[PDB]
């Protein structure tokens, strides 16, 4: 009841997705309201913070997202001091401007932002009613660093498909 609107089991359902493929719990995924997404000002999603040494095949989720009440979301990850987040906007965000892409792996900046969407994914590959894109996360102190890897895969990531359906179809 404010200036983020999701109805009651819409959030509890992506927020719950959230927590069982980041493989964390519900008071080990960080939920914010409008401080961060505020810039469409009457509807957004929130934000979902996110640990280091960790793995999913994200497009799975982009899929589940979009899939819930027909209405689409970006995921603008805005890395902070040790945290890495993912904002959801069913938005317009402030520094969309500035904010970068990447389908690779390579060293990110402690306090940087970037969209990954079904539209970005579609300018860095020919994407197909298939994709299971990966995506891998480490903070480092040592090194004052993210360390950030995503990377595109049709039916091929069969393998982890499998292991995810062997954990969260067997909670």
């Amino acid at each position: 009841a404010g200036h983020m609107e999701i109805d009651k089991n819409v959030g509890a359902d992506l927020i719950s997705n959230t927590r069982r493929i980041l493989r964390l719990d519900e008071n080990e995924l960080r939920i914010t309201d409008t401080a961060l997404i505020c810039k469409n000002p009457n509807y957004s999603l929130c934000d979902a913070m996110l640990t280091t040494d960790i793995v999913y095949p994200v497009e799975y989720l982009l899929s589940y997202w979009e899939c819930r009440s027909g209405r689409t979301a970006c995921f603008v990850f805005k890395n902070t001091g040790c945290r890495v987040s993912l904002s959801c906007y069913i938005g317009f965000p402030e520094r969309l401007k500035d904010l970068k892409r990447v389908c690779d792996f390579n060293f990110l900046s402690v306090n940087e932002a970037l969209v990954v969407t079904l539209a970005d994914i579609e300018r860095i590959k020919p994407c197909d009613k298939g994709v299971l894109t990966n995506c891998v996360v480490r903070k480092s102190n040592s090194g004052m660093s993210y360390n950030i890897e995503v990377v595109a895969f049709g039916p091929d990531n069969e393998a982890e498909y499998q292991a995810l359906l062997r954990d969260i179809y067997a909670r």
